[PDB]
């Protein structure tokens, strides 16, 4: 069983190799069986069919290989179900935190991988095997017209240099230069969690999903106080936001203010956050493409188009966001793929 | 009548020089007499009396130098006052929006003045005559250890190059190369709007002080997410910020955690991603003096030494964090130095 798994502050990220070019045992048949006849597993858990890569060879063996998440708040019963029926190479802040749970299972051998190394391997083996046949990274074509505005294939054959934004609970940044050359560039605490917390206190909203829905519903402009609030118009144009929530200081449009509109201000808040540190490190560190990742983009078309329209339109076109779409997984699969070392 | 006037989003600064080296008119010495007589006007409007200036001698005139506030929001009263009781240099996004509005003033001559020159030029000009023979600017000397940590004066003899950052309703980044040589770097929207609005949606409170109050009061730990949340410990802190309000995103946190707590994360977060955004500009800009004006941080200690630390911090001791005396005015005061050019 070859698996990599990238246990997380909010998500655990799985990915799987299945050989399909196979007198075993049976409980080994009956988890190949349980993942592949299965697309959720328990309540919370569920596997990205869509993102599954078929027939890669992958030490010399012919195989699928699998992208599974669940909230790391349901690793103990992953756990649990571990112990009734091994090596691990897992990656992520759980794979220490949560080490001497995993060794419960007796026998089983938990390799801690360098969270740095995982994604950037992850990052570059994905993209250099393709989706198959396709384009692992897009970007957003014309990215400041809506009418123009469309996903498109973008190729890294030779991927440096790389800025990598990494948006899980807080976010983290990578400028990677060549192969064994990549540095922790810096990080905010303003990420996914940021925006799903805060959604939650002011919406009540109680999913990622739920509140991503809220937000599409919803004008922002109703709670953010804009260049034109405090000017009467228009090298900022009056559109643009000059304070996040700064129209809830007023008593009254606290009050007329929906959840929606407050949904959409806590999603624009974060991205556009995200996006302003992400021009300034790309500056900082001179490199041109920026490839964000996470979970925090997956299925939020909104904030990749916030964030692929604030480089463009900040940076006079200079800067490129850059997604991928097994951008929450390149850590599992990095420690999967470091299997072989032992 | 000497007057200059910074209109914000959010707060009008007034700075009004005084003359005391003096039949005139009658109602030139009721406004001279109502200034100086009171502290407070009408139910909004203050006058910070510890940061006058005393005996200065400007425009060939000796005087004193009063500093006073009252919302944007009550402007319309001021004005109204003012019609029924000039030439008035203004500056801030309010000077263009309410450009009419104060035409309504018979015969009264509005100067609106570049925001920019108006701050760098009163920023250079209260540093160069001093607090009264004290210091305008300090530092906090030990700014990561609190036994050690207080506050000291710092000089600004040659104040170049100089990274100005203005926390007002949003957060203006300003480079200051030189007296002629300065630019706008970049700015976010997340500032002292995004503090309040947040802050008063999520406690319910009715002023920057009760919500600095509430804050004081608070554990900011208990919303946000930790890196030993994560890690289970420890180049990052186990007691780092890892997701701001990270924590919210789970329904048994959301109702356990106080006003007070969540008053306290806000500030936390604000201020620490205005501490990043900041370090980050002055990487790209080369400069390791950051000076922060604006009235987020007036009477608001936490948040000085939140950035203290965290530019001492991150940079190693190479970035120091600056603060002024007169944060808050020096718009107003820049405008009023522009009077002898009409
Ligand atoms: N089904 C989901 N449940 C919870 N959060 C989701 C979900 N889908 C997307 N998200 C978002 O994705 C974010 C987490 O992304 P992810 O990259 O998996 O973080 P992580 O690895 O768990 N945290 P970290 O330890 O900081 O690296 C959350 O903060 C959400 O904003
Ligand atoms: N008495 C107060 N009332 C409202 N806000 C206050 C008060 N005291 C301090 N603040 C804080 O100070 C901030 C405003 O600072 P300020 O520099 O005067 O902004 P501004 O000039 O009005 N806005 P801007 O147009 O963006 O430059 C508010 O966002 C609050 O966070
Ligand atoms: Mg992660
Ligand atoms: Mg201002």
């Amino acid at each position: 069983p070859w698996f990599g798994m990238d246990i997380g502050g909010t998500l655990v990220k799985l990915s799987y190799f299945e050989p399909i070019d196979i007198e075993e045992v049976e409980s080994l048949k009956s988890i190949r069986k349980y993942l592949t006849s299965n697309v959720a597993y328990g309540s919370t858990g569920i596997r990205d069919v869509h993102l599954e890569l078929k027939d890669l060879t992958l030490f010399g063996r012919r195989g699928n290989l699998h992208f599974i998440r669940f909230p790391t708040q349901d690793l103990p019963t992953f756990i649990q179900m571990g112990r009734d029926k091994t090596v691990l190479c897992a990656t992520g802040g759980g794979a220490y935190k949560f080490e001497k749970d995993f060794r419960t299972i007796g026998n089983l051998h938990l390799h801690k991988l360098d969270e740095l190394d995982c994604l950037v391997k992850g990052l570059l083996y994905i993209d250099s095997v393709s989706f198959n046949g396709q384009a692992e990274c897009y970007y957003f074509a014309n990215a400041s017209e809506p009418e123009r505005c469309q996903k498109m294939p973008f190729n890294l054959d030779d991927p440096y240099p790389l800025l990598v934004v990494n948006i899980g609970s807080g976010v983290s940044i990578l400028a990677v230069h060549s192969k064994d050359n990549y540095k922790r560039v810096t990080g905010t605490s303003l990420g996914g969690g940021t925006f799903l917390g805060l959604c939650s206190l002011l919406t009540g909203c109680e999913s990622f999903e739920e509140a991503l829905e809220m937000a599409s519903k919803g004008d922002s402009t109703q709670a953010d106080k804009l260049v034109r609030d405090i000017y009467g118009g228009d090298g900022l144009p009056g559109w643009a936001v000059a304070s996040s929530f700064g129209n809830m200081i007023y008593k009254e449009k606290r009050e007329s203010v929906s959840k929606e509109d407050l949904a959409r201000a806590t999603l624009v808040t974060i991205t556009n956050n995200i996006g302003s540190v992400a021009r300034m490190c790309a500056v900082n560190e001179k490199i041109n493409r920026v490839v964000f990742v996470g979970n925090f983009l997956r299925v939020n078309t909104l904030s990749m188009k916030l964030l692929a329209y604030a480089l463009d339109y900040w940076s006079k076109g200079q800067l490129k966001a850059l997604f991928l779409e097994h951008e929450g997984y390149f850590g599992a699969v990095g420690a999967l793929l470091g299997l072989p070392n032992f």
